[PDB]
């Protein structure tokens, strides 16, 4: 299963590189992420889970960039995605970032991905970092719905 | 490259062995069969390609087998659409077997993913194979539309 995970990985990197404005390749990065996923993790009081939040400065720097989005942003936002699992925030940002290099397709995509995980688990909805900031905000949440 | 389409149908394979309710298998499979097509087939008279058409015998067989679909009447009809990939008519039987054994999410992947396909290059609704039978059928053009 991990080295299974990390061929996974390597074929959606390849795809990505290959098309950016495809949206398999995106597809099977979530699944490689996620799909071992089968329990939500564990929480104390207020759904507060012992995980670390992303870094906000780390956020805030990906936030910024988004008046001049390019590759080098979008990689970066698409590799704290995959080293930060419940990271929801960053799908919508993404996301974004793809509708604003012009790639509609892939922008769907990575909704549909992550409407499609929070199904499966639908108790991520209601979790939180160890920091109490939620796994998925109300604003991610609306955007999703949208 | 070929062993490009290879990596990519092997993990493919895997993916829906795994998982067969699990969509991204499937569409990484349509990846593999239809990404290096940028161009339709040529054609003569009657918009008649010099392709060979499905055999009817392996047609009427899985017909036949709707009745009581399975694992593995589902494998042969996923078998011949990526020998045969422009043999639409497969992919209706294939979300048509998906949705008869439960599997909502695959059917419908299996849709979007051919009419992704056919938005791309949407001459392959106009050509037929040698004998004059049509690469999308009125029945799978309609199945679509739905």
């Amino acid at each position: 299963d991990r080295a299974w995970r990390q061929t996974q990985l390597k074929v959606a990197e390849l795809l990505i590189e290959r098309q950016p404005e495809v949206a398999v390749g995106y597809r099977l990065r979530r699944h490689a992420v996620w799909a071992g996923i089968t329990a939500v993790p564990m929480s104390g009081a207020g759904n507060k889970t012992p995980l670390a939040p992303m870094s906000a400065d780390m956020v805030d720097e990906y936030r910024a960039a988004m008046n001049a989005p390019d590759q080098g942003l979008w990689q970066r936002i698409e590799q704290s995605l995959t080293l930060a699992p419940y990271w929801f925030e960053g799908h919508r940002l993404s996301a974004e970032v793809a509708e604003k290099l012009g790639f509609g397709a892939v922008a769907q995509a990575i909704a549909e991905e992550l409407g499609t995980f929070l199904q499966r688990l639908p108790a991520l909805r209601e979790l939180a970092f160890s920091d109490g900031s939620p796994f998925l905000s109300p604003e991610c949440s609306r955007w999703l719905l949208e």
